[PDB]
């Protein structure tokens, strides 16, 4: 088949946020002079993944997940923390790591130039913006689309149609969605109707094309 518009993830799609995140942590932990353990790191991501998750659902706001998971972290280490305060300081410091997954510039590079390309994300705009921008990936894409803006959230059915009504002549049959989540992007973007392509290069819901690199995307789409 021939896709006209290609919806693509930002965070572990086409931007290292794994890298950005790394760095964060330590800069924010450095600024609060508190250690910063391996163990720390591993229930921060699954405290961090667990309040995303639960936002995905609907039973959280995204200004709960972001403003909590810092104390919630460091009351399991003994320290009682102002959450809201810490996500403030990780914030300034996330936005400035722009690393790039793999190839993902020159994918994207290429791609703009036969198809219509749109960002889908429920990360924090001014975040997004600033990193597509200082990566270079900005000017590549015609919209984006956050869900702080449509009162959803992916991967719910609500936030994809927000989306389909405002791309022009859109048509779900010719839209590819490229996404690391599983179930933000894969099982989203299927039960909206679209074909889906998991990026999954750590290996770990059928979609129509599962890739390791985004390289891969060339003989997916036929160029
Ligand atoms: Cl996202
Ligand atoms: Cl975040
Ligand atoms: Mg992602």
């Amino acid at each position: 088949k021939r896709y006209r518009t290609l919806l693509f993830d930002v965070d572990d799609t086409i931007l290292d946020f794994q890298a950005a995140e790394a760095l964060a942590l330590r800069l924010l932990f450095e600024d609060q002079n508190i250690p910063l353990t391996n163990d720390m790191k591993a229930q921060y991501k699954t405290i961090n993944q667990g309040l995303w998750r639960a936002f995905e659902e609907g039973k959280m706001t995204r200004d709960e997940v972001v403003n909590t998971r810092f104390s919630a972290l460091l009351k399991e280490y003994g320290y009682e923390a102002d959450g809201a305060l810490l996500e403030q300081k990780y914030r300034r410091f996330l936005e400035e790591g722009h690393q790039l997954i793999d190839g993902a510039f020159d994918l994207i590079s290429n791609l703009q130039q036969q198809f219509d390309l749109y960002i889908v994300t429920n990360g924090v705009s001014h975040t997004q913006y600033k990193r597509l921008r200082d990566s270079g990936l900005f000017p590549f894409f015609k919209d984006i689309f956050v869900s702080e803006d449509t009162g959803f959230q992916k991967p719910m059915k609500e936030y994809f149609n927000y989306v389909f009504e405002r791309i022009p002549q859109f048509s779900a049959e010719h839209t590819l969605i490229i996404g690391d989540s599983l179930t933000a992007d894969i099982k989203g973007g299927q039960l909206a109707g679209l074909d889906t392509c998991w990026m999954n290069p750590d290996m770990k819901i059928i979609p129509t094309y599962e890739i390791r690199k985004l390289e891969e995307l060339y003989h997916i789409l036929n160029i």
